[PDB]
């Protein structure tokens, strides 16, 4: 009178949820890659912004043998506020990412055992 | 003849899935923080872009006592299309984020009860 | 002596986990939208960066009837390294996104059946 057939569905449902959760983890990494990759583009953009500051007034003088160059910063470089927080942001993802992988490894081991134990009841 | 030992594994597996799902929620917030933080950097960059437009032709005149300044916009400011949609994007995350927290609270309460009920069967 | 009441809680817990997982999927898409949307802003910014390069030295000449224009690139355009990888990044999300939707459809069908089967035991 045991409802093993129902348990087989429940145990299987956990496996499907586990697969999606695992997929979310891989997908989550991609989101981090795009967000983080954009930051690399931003650093490249900051350089170009600075190059402009170099452009100020060239040839702006026909009676003087001099050129005035005023490289006033143009890129707001983030050294402490965002860089320090960004490192924390990436670090945190690492700790949670590692936590998730650890839990997934346990879930996979445990998910298999629940299915293995079920087979024994009706092997 | 009840398979409580199997249920203990199944109930535990749900707890581990719940922990990972919860972790995804915290991790999801970090992804939103980095994406959103980049937008703040973009707003800072837009300002610098505008400063350039101010730079056009300085000292480009040695027989005139005047300076020509042409601040042609350089930053594409998003006032309606992206700003309005971005607010919706952030809002939507808020509604889904709140929905997830509400469901997690129920899941935690319910997860505990399922384990508590299991103890009673074999307390 | 069957613990159906416990199963009803376990089966329900899976439904709540499924709802949150599904919510994560919708939320995950928003994160991709913001990250990807920023890239569209970056492409707009690259154009403006180039416009600057056009600005070099105007009117920098009062004894010549000529203007020197030096449009030195200012935007680092990503044609192959990031564009090709970015397409892969978006593609991968598509494959995982489709995988998740497929699994969710099966989970919903299966989740319903587990609940439907439970009703039969005590309908």
């Amino acid at each position: 009178a045991q409802s093993r057939t129902l348990l087989a569905g429940i145990v299987q449902q956990q496996q499907q949820l586990l697969d999606v959760v695992k997929r979310q983890q891989e997908l989550l990494r991609l989101t981090v890659w795009g967000t983080k990759n954009l930051q690399t583009r931003v650093t490249a953009i900051e350089k170009y912004l600075k190059d402009q500051a170099q452009l100020n007034a060239w040839g702006a003088a026909f009676r003087q043998v001099a050129h005035t160059t005023v490289p006033w910063p143009n890129a707001s470089l983030t050294p402490k506020w965002n860089n320090e927080t960004w490192q924390e942001w990436e670090r945190k993802v690492d700790f949670l990412e590692e936590n998730i992988t650890a839990l997934l490894e346990e879930a996979q081991i445990q998910q298999e055992k629940n299915m293995y134990e079920l087979q024994k009841l009706n092997s």
